[PDB]
């Protein structure tokens, strides 16, 4: 069951090296849901640091290497057996090729080596689906994992405003964040990093992307402290639609970025235990989440998402319980945050 790649008709919105950006759509006629889904991959913030993605990473910086296809898994299954939630849905994947968190509007120029444009993208994929049936939608669930999960909490309540604008207020927009839900804390060693603190990258990535946030959380922060958006602790009561958050409570980027890799001493070990307990304060008022004590990188487009469970509910059990309260339930919960203190306490964490 593939999803077919499609090149935007409008060749001005591009990828980091100009080349068109696009997406991989497979249609339901039977089925008035429709899920986009953004890729995640990191970003990059400078021009020797673009430069050596662009050498090893080139599929996140161009459509030119692009394959004709792509196998929908996991949320982006359309087997029941893979994916009890939404296995009838009209399915799209975009992928992510412009390395600004899906937050930039900035084209290539003389003054520019690369285009900066996922917040355009998001944008002209919408406009050019509904053409292909997204006008007949009742819900549009955009949900998206690592920097994508991050790129669904920066724009979600565009694209709410964009089918508003364009005529269409019967779609109910909604977002699902996986693994996008960062803390700017204090790391474990200091002065690390690389390249460097994502507060400092993603400042100096605003200013080279000309990246964008949205509107009432920019009020807030104002001029030169958008970067406070990228967090979603900050941007998250700001938002209008509703918004599901998935991250797991010890996530394998975040432990990388506060410098801690892999017999824990004391100190380590208090620094872990904290770090879940800070986790979890953040999530305890976001009344959809789902928030295992597990050390993982692993992502809801695998094959195998349905395994894991919170106080005995699935993943894609809790999603279909958000659906029924957007019509407490009983039976059929919607917040799930472990309390158990260690990574793998909980029995069904990914091995
Ligand atoms: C293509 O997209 C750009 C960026 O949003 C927009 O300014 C331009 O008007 C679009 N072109 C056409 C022909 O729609
Ligand atoms: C690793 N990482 C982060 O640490 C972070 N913090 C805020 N956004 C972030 N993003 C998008 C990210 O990828």
């Amino acid at each position: 069951e593939d999803l077919r790649l499609h090149l935007l008709l409008n060749t001005s919105v591009t990828c980091n090296d100009g080349s068109p950006a696009g997406y991989y759509l497979k249609e339901s006629r039977g089925s008035r849901r429709w899920l986009l889904f953004l890729e995640g991959g990191w970003y990059c913030f400078n021009r020797e640091n673009c430069d050596s993605r662009y050498d090893t990473m080139r599929r996140l910086m161009s459509s030119r290497d692009w394959p004709r296809t792509r196998t929908g898994t996991g949320i982006l299954s359309s087997q029941p057996e893979e994916n009890p939630y939404w296995w009838n849905a009209n399915m799209v994947f975009i992928p992510y090729c412009s390395s600004d968190v899906w937050s930039g509007a900035s084209s290539k120029s003389e003054k520019n080596e690369y285009a900066f444009m996922g917040a355009l993208i998001i944008q002209e994929v919408v406009r050019e689906l509904l053409g292909r049936g997204l006008s007949g939608a009742k819900v549009l669930l955009l949900a998206g994992s690592s920097a994508g999960g991050t790129g669904v909490l920066l724009n979600v309540d565009r694209v709410a405003e964009q089918l508003e604008k364009l005529g269409y207020p019967a779609i109910q927009v909604r977002g699902l964040a996986d693994s996008g839900w960062f803390l700017d804390n204090k790391q474990y060693r200091h002065t690390d990093c690389v390249d460097c603190a994502p507060t400092e990258a993603i400042r100096r990535g605003i200013r080279y992307w000309n990246g964008v946030v949205p509107e009432r959380c920019r009020r807030q922060f104002q001029e030169g402290e958008e970067w406070n958006c990228f967090f979603g602790y900050k941007v998250y009561p700001t938002l209008r639609s509703p918004v599901f958050v998935v991250q797991w409570l010890f996530d394998e980027a975040q432990l990388t970025v506060d410098n801690v890799h892999l017999p824990v001493q004391e100190g380590l070990r208090l620094y872990i235990q904290n770090l879940g307990r800070e986790l979890r304060h953040t999530l305890k008022d976001v009344p959809a989440s789902f928030a295992p004590a597990c050390l993982s990188h692993e992502i809801i487009i695998r094959s195998h998402w349905t395994d894991v469970q919170v106080k005995g509910t699935s993943l894609p059990r809790a999603l279909h319980c958000w659906d029924r309260s957007l019509h407490p339930l009983k039976g059929c919960p919607v917040h799930l945050v472990d309390s158990c203190p260690w990574p793998h306490c909980n029995p069904s964490c990914p091995t």
